[PDB]
């Protein structure tokens, strides 16, 4: 099979992930006061897919990247013992396995 | 084909025009004394990049909104006169141009 | 030149859908005592930075990162691991593009 | 078109008083562990080897290279360093080369 196939069959493994919800949407800065001026780069599950269906990500690179700043942004807004934290590090695992499989 | 997708397909060809330069990233006050004094609203190329890649813009209106916003200030600060604003004349045609194909 | 041949080679390791564990520095983290284990850690974006700030003289010492990366990971995971055989795969890329480019 | 314009500016830039220390990769015979230190070496020689390469398809990522150069010297050197002083002035002078070509 091809790349978009791969990260089609991921995100779809990563959103049907128990710990997924808080990162299926942008973050709502009612639930988050000033995410967006702590957060410079803001991403979600929603973008990505946005990106993948558009054709925007032509190798798995950038992907990966977008994938490893919605955890970043996770850890730098929650800090390292929040409970988001603990469900940002559990969906990690999850598009850690996926990648290998897909 | 989608308003993401579009706005996405329309920055990259803003910020591959040869003028593109002195707005891909937030004014260096270092270059520009008091422009944060003088401009109330600041907005460049990085921050556009930023706020479509977060999800952040509904419409294209809200996205327009902010590009007319970024040539507004350098009108502002740097006068009708200016080479920077011969520059932003340039890169308007240019949004607009992709605007239309996008 | 060597140069633009040593730039296309790392686009096109880079694209192969194997090459997503070897795109940065090794996270301890997933791989226990990695840099105890490995005395000369390799990865893509290392390379990248090496080539960019004209570090490689040769196209020869260029390769040699490139096998030191894949020696590295047979080294660590063993011969029957799951990033041994993308490793194979991301290694045979490398020697197509090479003679191609 | 934007060849012949990141041309003309690194020709002006390397004419600068200030741009000598930025002509070559560091010797780390000058500037001890530069590369333990500075994970993305730059320097004037690299950048024209990727413009002459035909590896900047923008001004973007010519930018980019400049911005790494300066970032690299002030992260080594420190903010009160003479080579810091050098790297403003070679950016006043990037700045004024761009606003021309
Ligand atoms: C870790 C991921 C990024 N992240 C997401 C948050 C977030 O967005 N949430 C918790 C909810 C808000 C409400 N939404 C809506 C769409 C919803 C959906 C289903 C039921 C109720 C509400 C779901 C995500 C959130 C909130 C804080 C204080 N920090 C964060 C945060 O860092
Ligand atoms: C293959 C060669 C180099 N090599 C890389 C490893 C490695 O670091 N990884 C597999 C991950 C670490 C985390 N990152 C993040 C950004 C990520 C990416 C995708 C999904 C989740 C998390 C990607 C690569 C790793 C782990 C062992 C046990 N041995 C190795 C190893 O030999
Ligand atoms: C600022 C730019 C990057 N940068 C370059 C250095 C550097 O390499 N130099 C200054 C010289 C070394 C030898 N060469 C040769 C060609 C030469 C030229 C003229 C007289 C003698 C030798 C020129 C660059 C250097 C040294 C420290 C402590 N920090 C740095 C450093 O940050
Ligand atoms: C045009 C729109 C917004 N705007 C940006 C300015 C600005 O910040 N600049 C032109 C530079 C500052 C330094 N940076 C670095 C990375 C750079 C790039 C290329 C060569 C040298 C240095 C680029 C933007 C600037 C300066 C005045 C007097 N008015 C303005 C101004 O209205």
């Amino acid at each position: 099979d091809d790349d978009f196939t791969a990260m089609y069959k991921v995100l779809d493994v990563v959103k049907a992930h128990k710990d997924s919800w808080p990162f299926l949407e942008p973050v709502d800065e009612s639930y988050a006061p000033n995410y967006y001026q702590i957060i410079k780069a803001p991403m979600d599950i929603s973008s990505m897919e946005k990106k993948l269906n558009g054709g925007l990500y032509c190798t798995k690179e950038e992907f990966v990247n977008d994938m490893k700043t919605m955890f970043r942004n996770c850890r730098k807004y929650n800090g390292e013992s929040s409970e988001y934290t603990k469900m940002s590090d559990n969906l990690e695992r999850c598009f850690h396995r996926a990648m290998m499989k897909h």
